[PDB]
């Protein structure tokens, strides 16, 4: 019930979490077995501290939709679970990120932005007739989708606990990570915000290395 | 809800959940809906009998342990997963030993009855704590007095886990080569496994499982 | 002195860097003792471990490779989360703009309506004409990290792989297979002869007790 | 073999190395191929928060500890471990200045003296017990955390970092500081510049700024 529309045709969606703020609380107690004010002092301290363990049992399974480029950044954060959707359990579909002209204002090219969109838009829709073309000969589809661009969008179940996720935010919620991705990280941040309040002040208080967090 | 007692003093206890068999279903096909369970089914013993093991990820645990050092140690080699050990400067210690039964003891052929193993190991407990109280007394600091403690001290964690290395847990520890104290914490850790997501757990046992105790002793 | 060099795809390699000890790396880490090889009894140590799964030992050899790949295949690679990764960016060296495409004897095997020197060439051509809008939309001012989006996934990468040896048994367990893709299993091959190489005890008791694969027995 | 000695009968041990300084180098380049060019890189990279390349740069140790030293040590989960199995007794007895500090009610000489003692009746039960034809490892469970164990540890260079910046600090028991700053040692004489680097811009402990 929560999700975000991101880039062109992308999102982020919560599909399910383990807990909240008093999660980790329990967790750095070590206590199954109510003080509002105290108990937001503890994830404050633990966060000032960097006793960063508790946040580990704080779960998110989110269903991202991004494009390849994307998600090969996203992939490369170790400490957490993926499932790539495969053609093999569920059927594929083939769509294509096409920046916005005002994606590239900004820089000043020799073309008009809307040129830019329209030479990609180009590309992608040769790109994926050369790869139906290719299909309908008899070359197998895991062969013949090495002529797509990295454009082309996929989507993935992550799985992830709360300190991967301030981990992540802070490498990826950044203005140096490229556009794309600091969308995506910023609707990740949403979410979590959402779902751990106290946490997530605690961690843009103390621990948080970026800036896109900071303005928007 | 779900609270296992274990040896004398110890416990495994739920303290949440995220998922059920069908995270792992939805995970394989990468979506969040049209339930139908026989294909569900026939696709979670499909995992897990050709190997693919990363939908099960997906599923995660936490539990609240209470075992003996010697235990803990043991557990906390498997390094997929989350440790919360209570320290505490968050909250207050309290001592406890694990002491064998007798009962535990017999099988044994030793020299002396098995009773008296338990006597002899209730008395240089009760002598290791008495020091440290004693050192305590006296102005020593907990983290160097407690050095004279034993390995049987029970200790409490937090153990956050995912299906997938929950069940290579149960793999190694749910099976007669591991000490008979972690066999019986692992039961334990099998029968909630059990209870929370059925469908995965039989296929476990069914296709994956490599001990031998969970096919004979049941849940 | 480590080094070799295997030749993958048309431009592709796996070159090794450097390896941190040796089959007996994994039985001096199963004893804690510095026992330097009493042949007989580590050969069959090594095997126990490996028939019982006792694994850890052998996570105490450690190798580092250098791979060139494409895209697609680097992808199904970075899945394997219990190892280092470093790919080449153009922050510290000259990127460089090949791509992978397969031969006609590759495409053979199928029973594809043109001759397999047709697709061949049409694949040359979709890549020749994305990577010309890549090198239009550079002239025209639009940043790389944009303009690159348009490139396919046979583009090659590079990358740096360190790797322990138990994680890379679990790698060829998954990779060599022949139901990975058949560029996958190349590199799998390529990979599977290194560790060969240089862990024979480990690699043969690999075979013969862990290896769940088809293509190394062969 | 460098070996570091630790407490009263504990050491650390360099077993085995893969790299050095310009393994991260190589790696951050991508590249099988001038010197202070190549310290500027390092220094680069730590300094902007770039530290996969030091992944590349592996150690394997031998360790003997205490129990409860090797506990606080296992938790450091991006590693690799084997403990030895099966064995000797031997167990740490803190020295008289190690309990002097606080003001106690009675002298730290037999404050070590009631420590040594209880040691010796725990071994001493231990030994009747097995004598008497109980199994080791029921028997072994009345021994004290003050036990010393031997481990072997494969880390890399920016796990290594992590597990200094948490040990290498005086909030960390005194006995693990004591083990850090010997694998402190050992990292600083194979990657000197690795090392220096983490120092000057990423290291968060206090210890080794003033403990050369
Ligand atoms: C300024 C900058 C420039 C960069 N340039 C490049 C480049 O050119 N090429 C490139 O490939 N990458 C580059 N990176 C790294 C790139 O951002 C990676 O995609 C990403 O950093 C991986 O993040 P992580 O390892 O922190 O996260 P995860 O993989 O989620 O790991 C999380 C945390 O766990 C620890 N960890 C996990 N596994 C290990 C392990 N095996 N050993 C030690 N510690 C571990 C780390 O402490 C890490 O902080 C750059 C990063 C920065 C910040
Ligand atoms: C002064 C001090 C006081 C302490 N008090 C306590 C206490 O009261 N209770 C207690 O249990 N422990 C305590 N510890 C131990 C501490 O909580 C850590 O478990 C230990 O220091 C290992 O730290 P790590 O998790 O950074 O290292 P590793 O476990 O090696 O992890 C290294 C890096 O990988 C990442 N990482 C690895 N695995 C995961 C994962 N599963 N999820 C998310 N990220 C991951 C993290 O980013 C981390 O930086 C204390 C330690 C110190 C030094
Ligand atoms: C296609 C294919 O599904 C993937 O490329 C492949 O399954 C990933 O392989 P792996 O997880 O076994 O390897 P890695 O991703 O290198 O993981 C290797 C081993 O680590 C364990 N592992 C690593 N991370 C986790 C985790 N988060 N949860 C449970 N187990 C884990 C698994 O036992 C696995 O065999
Ligand atoms: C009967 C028995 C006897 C034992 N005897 C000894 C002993 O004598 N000495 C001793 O030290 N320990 C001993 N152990 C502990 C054992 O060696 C393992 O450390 C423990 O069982 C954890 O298993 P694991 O590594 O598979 O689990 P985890 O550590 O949770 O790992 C799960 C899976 O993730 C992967 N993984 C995680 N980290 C890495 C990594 N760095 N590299 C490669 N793969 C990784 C592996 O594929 C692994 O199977 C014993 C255990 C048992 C059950």
């Amino acid at each position: 019930h929560m999700k975000i529309d991101i880039l062109d045709k992308g999102f982020v969606e919560l599909v399910d979490v383990m807990g909240n703020d008093l999660s980790a609380v329990r967790a750095a107690r070590v206590s199954f077995d109510k003080d509002e004010e105290r108990d937001r002092h503890l994830i404050e301290y633990l966060m000032k501290h960097g006793h960063e363990t508790p946040f580990e049992h704080i779960v998110f399974t989110f269903h991202v939709k991004a494009p390849i480029f994307v998600a090969r950044q996203w992939f490369r954060h170790r400490i957490a679970s993926y499932n790539e959707l495969s053609g093999r359990y569920s059927k594929l579909s083939y769509e294509f990120y096409i920046p916005s002209p005002e994606r590239l204002e900004g820089y000043k090219t020799t073309i008009p932005p809307e040129r830019v969109t329209e030479k990609i838009s180009e590309i992608v829709d040769k790109a994926y007739r050369t790869y139906l073309e290719l299909i309908e000969s008899g070359v197998p589809r895991r062969v013949a989708r090495i002529v797509l661009p990295l454009n082309l969008y996929t989507r993935f179940f992550w799985t992830v606990n709360a300190r991967s996720l301030m981990n992540f935010l802070n490498l990826r919620a950044d203005s140096h990570a490229q556009w794309e991705i600091q969308q995506y990280a910023l609707a990740i941040a949403r979410i979590f915000k959402e779902k751990c309040p106290w946490t997530f002040e605690a961690f843009l208080k103390y621990a948080y290395k970026g800036d896109i967090l900071k303005e928007v």
